[PDB]
């Protein structure tokens, strides 16, 4: 069964993903994350099992950047999910709640990481589809950052994608404006808006308007590189923004520190 292997802990939380409770995998006492995820709130299936469980074992492998998917249970109205949960953790969003703007260094390498996951799933054939500081894990002691939430993502496809339910301010304008996307370059988009997030402490765009201009402007004190390839990122047209390549050999992007120095720098 499967209350018999894990210990149930308190809720940590819950919305559109399902709810998720902290957990012990009782054989080890291995620390994991149990979700929730009720049938009627599926939209896309097929191997018949929900896509999330689908990307995850796509992306399942040693590499610690993307969440690890230990287990998963069907039952008669639900799908349960037994994930990896680093201890101590924060997410991206309340790291940044309580910290306010990171410091270039910080943003540099935790951007880093993301970049590394976000390829990998890439790599993997898995669109995620929902990049944020929401669906961030920080793993406090080794300074390792985790994607998780896989539940808004799709196979990775060349050709236009027409339905989106991540989260809006982080879509692109021309999902907005037409309703159209390419997997990479909506996913370039997000991850300007994930970078300027951690730089400014705040996501650029509130309103669809403000998407559509993709006007940047800085509300903290940024170096002109890391507003230079923030602005790349947030091209209006999709074929201006950078690739996942040219991203990464950024001068900006340079000398990016390791996990466990990031760690000991800014975390311990
Ligand atoms: O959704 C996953 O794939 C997943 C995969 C792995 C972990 C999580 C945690 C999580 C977050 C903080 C601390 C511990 C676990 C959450 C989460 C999301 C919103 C509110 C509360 C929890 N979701 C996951």
């Amino acid at each position: 069964p499967l209350e018999s292997q894990y210990q149930v802990g308190p809720l940590l939380g819950s919305g559109g993903f399902g709810s998720v409770y902290s957990g012990i995998r009782v054989s080890d006492n291995l620390p994991v994350a149990i979700k929730h995820v009720e049938k009627d709130r599926i939209s896309d299936w097929g191997e018949r099992v929900p896509m999330e469980v689908v990307l995850l074992k796509k992306v399942s492998s040693g590499f610690s950047g993307v969440i690890r998917l230990l287990d998963w249970f069907e039952r008669p109205d639900s799908f349960v999910l037994i994930l990896e949960r680093p201890e101590p953790v924060q997410d991206l969003f309340d790291f940044i709640t309580e910290r306010g703007a990171l410091q270039e260094e910080l943003a540099r390498s935790f951007f880093w990481q993301v970049l590394e996951a976000v390829r990998h799933c890439h790599n993997c054939g898995v669109l995620h589809r929902d990049i944020k500081d929401e669906n961030i894990l920080i793993d406090l002691n080794r300074g390792e950052l985790k994607l998780i939430d896989f539940g808004s993502g799709a196979l990775l496809k060349d050709t236009v994608y027409t339905d989106f339910d991540g989260t809006r301010v982080y879509s692109p304008p021309e999902w907005i404006r037409y309703h159209r996307y390419h997997g990479r370059s909506a996913a370039v988009w997000s991850l300007g808006i994930l970078l300027y997030d951690m730089v400014c402490g705040d996501i650029p765009f509130e309103h669809d308007e403000e998407i559509i201009r993709g006007q940047v402007f800085f509300r903290q004190r940024v170096s002109s590189e890391c507003q230079h390839l923030i602005r790349w990122c947030l091209a209006l047209r999709p074929s201006d923004r950078p690739t996942f390549e040219e991203i990464q050999n950024h001068p900006w992007m340079q000398d990016v520190l390791l996990p466990q120095e990031t760690a000991e720098i800014h975390l311990h």
